[PDB]
């Protein structure tokens, strides 16, 4: 009744193509997108589901010449004699009502949150049952994406497990720091997180102007005398420090602040960046958050009567932060490995004491939002 | 004279710190500023070149409590008995006036664009010299950043050029096409770049958030029967369509179109993105077209009456790309290697014959903007 279709034809000098469907509702499609979007071998590469037209072939004026259908397809044929078939349940699904939209956009890219403070229930799954089974990584994927956390328990207590992940994800992203890295006290540290200190809230490489989406931490050792972790989400941080101050929300969601790490690790660098710690999309919703105490710049790219103000904004953001409302504190095992999403969550870790042998090791890795957002949609489609 | 210190006090509550240098010149620092980078051992990590101070230890409301200053240094304590020292040309480099911020961004950024169209001279340099010397190598990302192209010639006529390349610039950015990648005619074809057809203007990878910054392609084996290159400057071709066609601008600069790419080659994928086919910074800035009309999916986000008109706003702009003002075209030959700007230009190709034995080859890869800047701030260095 829905996807059958009851009437079809051409209106608005033919610009426009109404079908009516055995439910009663209507869908209207514009000639020009069915003519762009023609399934035939000249218009379209099946091998590659992809367009082969060009622009220039297309008339941005076209009507419809003439239309036949039956229960389950339209065929069209345009002023120049092209011909073309379309099938209903294809037209249904790409309906251009806000309803149908918004629909098609939430099974796209699984746009739900699931907000939390300190009442976070931590999500966890076995290590094992995800690498093996497709039910076990999607719920993992799913619930990254809701949650921006998952704790995967029961892996080794050995280095390359991450690659693992990063192999069941599709692949890890590159960065400076190597394809893996290892987290533990250095000599001539390159890197705050390579010492005992303790690293309060942030998000990893703000310095790239595309920090990674998706961390990986793996703990191989840990220390007893501190190296607790911390997490908080962000989106609802910021949600918070809206409502308190307007102000502070403005000028961190507006104001450019240069991030810089230079030094040497795989390979030599001069990283700089510049981001809005609160960054907003175009109907200003906080889409990702941009900030590391350790590597924002002593460089300032802004006036002199902003400075002291951003500082006040800043401080409020953090001081919202370490609330004991939003924070969840936990301490990893050897076995233990956490999933996150870096835009969303910051994150964190206690000191803890320095010796002569290594106490404490993690192992991590990234990965780009795109590669597990491709990976999530595959395995929603093998399980469903 | 202008980096040596004449004067230095606290004013403004002592939430100020005023510079006069034996230029004549008056420089202003904020007190909050100047703790928050405190270049102390307890406040930085020198092997880091990172702030180990917290965001919790600033108070925002600080004053300077005490100064003193010779010609090359200024002494500060603070009310809690902090210590600080800072140095005249770390002080002055940093300046918060808009003339020492903006001299010190270039620095930074490289932002010098030279637009063209038709009358492109090619820059050009030899590969091998590219590999071998600093200078070469500088002047090659200097002009791929200032021109948006650069062409280096003398390579072989084998795989691993591009690699090569890679790992002169430090890495290349890894997709699902692979580390590199064969352009040339194959079977069952996972993308309409993988046979003989023509490419209209297009950037590669709108299907991802992040687009490949820079491209790279590298000519094995070229045919006869066609397959010239053809290059467009995005950012003169968008000032263009602004002056002409302020309507076509506004939509495509806001329209969020839907880009996809489903398949399998390094593995398997299912890619969905959201793009401004002109993206705009928040100073209303070109910074990226997002742009390739094979990937363009058929779903489109957008309400009815909005479909027309963005496609007649996409037809202007492609009509100006294929301007004879405004494109320049050339035919790559064995041993020829092309690297551009993937954010600014837009590239193409003319159809070319298939045959049974593969009679065209090209082999590319990307690299991210941020490791190629990386990269070119380093050579500056050594250069200069
Ligand atoms: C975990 N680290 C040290 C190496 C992987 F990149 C990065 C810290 C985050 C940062 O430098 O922003
Ligand atoms: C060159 N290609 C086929 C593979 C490397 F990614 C990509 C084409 C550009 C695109 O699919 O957008
Ligand atoms: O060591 C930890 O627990 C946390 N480490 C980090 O957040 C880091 O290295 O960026
Ligand atoms: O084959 C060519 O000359 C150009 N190829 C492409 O632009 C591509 O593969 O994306
Ligand atoms: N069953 C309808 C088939 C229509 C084919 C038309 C070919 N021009
Ligand atoms: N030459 C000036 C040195 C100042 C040191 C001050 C220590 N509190
Ligand atoms: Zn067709
Ligand atoms: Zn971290
Ligand atoms: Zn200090
Ligand atoms: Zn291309």
């Amino acid at each position: 009744m829905a996807c059958t279709i009851q009437k079809a034809e051409a209106l608005d000098g033919a610009h426009l193509m109404q079908i009516l469907w055995y439910d009663e509702e209507e869908s209207l499609y514009p000639a020009v997108w069915l003519r762009d979007n023609c399934p035939c071998s000249d218009c379209y590469l099946d091998s590659a589901k992809a367009r082969k037209l060009l622009v220039e072939a297309l008339d941005v004026n076209i009507g419809i010449k003439g239309l036949i259908f039956d229960r389950k397809k339209v065929y069209i044929t345009w002023p120049d004699e092209h011909y073309s078939e379309f099938q209903a349940d294809w037209l249904k699904k790409r309906c251009f009502s806000k309803q149908a939209r918004a629909k098609l956009q939430r099974e796209l890219f699984f746009p739900e949150c699931q907000y939390w403070g300190s009442e976070l229930q931590l999500p966890t799954l076995d290590f094992e049952d995800v690498l093996r089974y497709d039910e076990h990584a999607y719920k993992w994927l799913s619930t990254l994406k809701k949650v921006g956390i998952v704790r995967l328990t029961g892996a080794s207590d050995k280095p390359g497990e991450v690659s693992k992940l990063g192999k069941r994800m599709g692949f890890l992203y590159l960065t400076f720091y190597g394809h893996t890295w290892q987290v533990q006290d250095k000599i001539d540290a390159n890197n705050v997180a390579y010492t005992t200190g303790k690293l309060s809230f942030h998000t990893d490489y703000p310095a790239l102007h595309h920090p990674p989406g998706v961390q990986l931490l793996h703990c191989i050792k840990q220390t007893v005398t501190g190296g607790d972790s911390e997490i908080v989400d962000g989106f609802n941080v910021c949600q918070k420090l809206k409502k308190n101050n307007p102000q502070a929300f403005q000028i961190l969601s507006s104001t450019f602040v240069d991030f810089t790490d230079i030094g040497v690790d795989y390979c030599d660098f001069s990283v700089q960046s510049k981001h809005k710690i609160i960054e907003l999309d175009d109907k200003g919703q906080v889409v990702r958050i941009n900030f590391n105490n350790a590597t924002r710049d002593t460089i300032f790219d802004v006036p002199v009567e902003r400075v002291q103000p951003f500082y006040a904004a800043l401080k409020e953001f953090v001081d919202l932060m370490n609330s004991k409302e939003s924070k969840f504190t936990f301490k990893m095992n050897p076995g233990d490995v956490i999933t996150f999403d870096n835009w969303r969550l910051l994150h964190g870790r206690r000191s803890y004491e320095a010796g002569t042998e290594i106490s404490r090791h993690l192992e991590g890795a990234y990965a780009d939002w795109d590669v597990v957002m491709s990976r999530l949609r595959i395995l929603r489609q093998r399980v469903e």
